[PDB]
């Protein structure tokens, strides 16, 4: 009748000092073996709840979405966004921002299905040119999923070779680091008191300006070119909402929210999925059997000529086992996003009032030992049956769900199954480093988990 239990926090520090050094997803596991699934932690000056495990998440988010579908902050990235964009907007403007996104992620995707296919037929053509050189493969695994929400938002494709937009990259990569980093974590426990101070949430701001000041020069460039009969792309068609909204102060359709909402699609658009990449190409070094064996269902479904095609998909259950268990396995948000409950709310006898933090931990939901026997191993049997075949979970929830699910869902998996199988069609991979010794801990552990840098070679078939 009060909120979850948890441990008793001291004035102005919280629970800091009951907390793992490892980080807050280690904390927060910790208390979890103590109160169970449904508890609360003070994050420095705030309550938020914890909500673990399938079945209390799936509670929340859909049974209750009435009272779990507002968005929370996060510490290090709330000064730029200020609850602009869709991904952090609450109330009336999340219901435009949102129906508007969906829309218009839509409607320009000719297909989607197209625009993977030719960025995956670019991709192969540079790495038959790099010559099987050794490579950290993140900047083109950041250009092609970059690419294909590009040709939605701004009508175009960047080239591999452009310094320019290889930077913009680098502050992507850079800025999901810092956010994820301990100086990310520590900051939102005390963002209070060390917003005063130098520190990475200076850097990351920076970042994000820089990012947004191309975004504004685009938006100029389209506004002056606008042909209200034949919109070319997302921001055109946003600019025609925007002037039929003009006699209104205050539409949604907003500048800011235009500017702001375009970088949360970029920026989601791109590091989610090439991060869910470069964990999914280190597994195949590490476990080069399983690379073997998706090829030779390639070479068995496909054949060596012919572009994947998404349709291709039901026929391959081996390859589409692999690749959601290095979603799984790879855990890109293991505290989700943060959400907030928009009224008060009875949960499991406890009573969570209007305004609390809530955080789904669904690296949980993808570590469940009675969905998956060994959670914590690379394995792709987790998702077939004894004959082979695909065997979908409800566990299985890296997009978390409810009103404020991934939108990007069915794009991002295209996207891996599209770029999964047209690189393993063409390609085997080496690298330096033995199966046996690759490390697979991540670089960083926050609100993303980020693999190690790692060098690879693709060759030739
Ligand atoms: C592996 C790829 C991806 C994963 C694992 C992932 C995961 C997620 C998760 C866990 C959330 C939070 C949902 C919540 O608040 O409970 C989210 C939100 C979001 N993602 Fe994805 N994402 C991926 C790719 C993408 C792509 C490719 C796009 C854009 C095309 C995208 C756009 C968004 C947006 C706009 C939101 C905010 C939704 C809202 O607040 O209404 N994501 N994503
Ligand atoms: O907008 C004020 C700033 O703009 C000038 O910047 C240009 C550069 O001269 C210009 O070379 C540059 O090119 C970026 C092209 C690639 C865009 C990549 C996109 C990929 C997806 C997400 C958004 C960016 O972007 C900047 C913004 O227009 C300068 O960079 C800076 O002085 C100044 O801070
Ligand atoms: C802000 C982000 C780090 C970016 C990728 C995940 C996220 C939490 C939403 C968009």
């Amino acid at each position: 009748g009060k909120l979850p239990p948890g441990p008793r926090p001291l004035p102005l520090l919280g629970n800091l000092l009951q907390m793992d050094r490892r980080g807050l997803l280690k904390s927060f596991l910790r208390f979890r073996e103590k109160y169970g699934d449904v508890f609360t932690v003070h994050l420095g000056p705030r309550p938020v709840v914890m909500l673990c495990g399938v079945e209390a998440i799936r509670e929340a988010l859909v049974d209750k979405a009435e009272a779990f579908s507002g968005r929370g902050k996060i510490a290090m990235v709330d000064p730029f966004f200020r609850g602009y964009g869709v991904i952090f907007a609450n109330g009336n403007r999340w219901k435009v921002l949102r129906r508007f996104s969906v829309t218009t992620m839509r409607d320009f995707g000719r297909s989607v299905e197209e625009r993977i296919q030719e960025e995956a037929q670019c991709l192969i053509e540079e790495l038959r040119k790099s010559k099987g050189a050794l490579m950290d493969p993140t900047f083109l695994f950041q250009s092609i999923t970059a690419n294909i929400i590009c040709s939605i938002v701004f009508g175009k494709r960047f080239h591999y070779q452009d310094q320019e937009f290889l930077k913009m990259l680098n502050l992507f990569y850079q800025t999901f680091s810092l956010i994820s980093s301990v100086f990310g974590q520590l900051f939102e426990l005390f963002s209070g008191f060390l917003k005063h101070f130098p520190g990475a949430h200076r850097q990351v701001y920076k970042n994000l300006q820089e990012i947004n000041a191309y975004i504004g020069h685009s938006v100029e460039k389209h506004r002056e070119t606008l042909d209200p009969s034949a919109p070319r792309d997302l921001i055109d068609t946003y600019l025609l909402h925007m002037e039929k909204e003009k006699s209104n102060a205050h539409s949604e359709f907003s500048h800011q929210n235009l500017n702001l909402n375009t970088l949360s699609l970029f920026f989601a658009g791109t590091e989610t999925t090439s991060t869910t990449l470069r964990y999914g190409f280190l597994l195949m070094l590490k476990y080069p059997h399983v690379a073997e064996r998706v090829y030779r269902e390639i070479e068995q479904v496909i054949g060596p000529h012919r572009p994947p095609e998404l349709h291709d998909r039901a026929k391959m259950p081996y390859t589409e086992a692999v690749i959601y268990e290095i979603q799984r396995f790879s855990d890109l948000l293991p505290m989700g996003v943060p959400h907030i409950v928009t009224q008060h709310t009875s949960f499991r006898g406890y009573i969570i009032p209007k305004d609390t933090e809530v955080f789904l931990i669904l690296s949980t939901a993808l570590h469940d030992p009675h969905y998956f026997e060994k959670p914590d191993a690379f394995n792709p049997d987790h998702f077939l049956d004894a004959n082979g075949a695909l065997k979908k979970t409800e566990a299985f929830i890296p997009f978390s769900l409810g009103k404020r699910i991934c939108l990007g869902e069915g794009i991002a998996r295209a996207e891996l199954f599209l770029f999964f199988t047209t690189i393993l069609q063409n390609f085997s991979m080496a690298s330096p480093v033995a199966p046996e010794d690759i490390d697979l801990t991540p670089q960083e552990c926050g609100v993303g988990k980020i693999p190690p840098t790692y060098q690879i070679r693709f060759l030739p078939r």
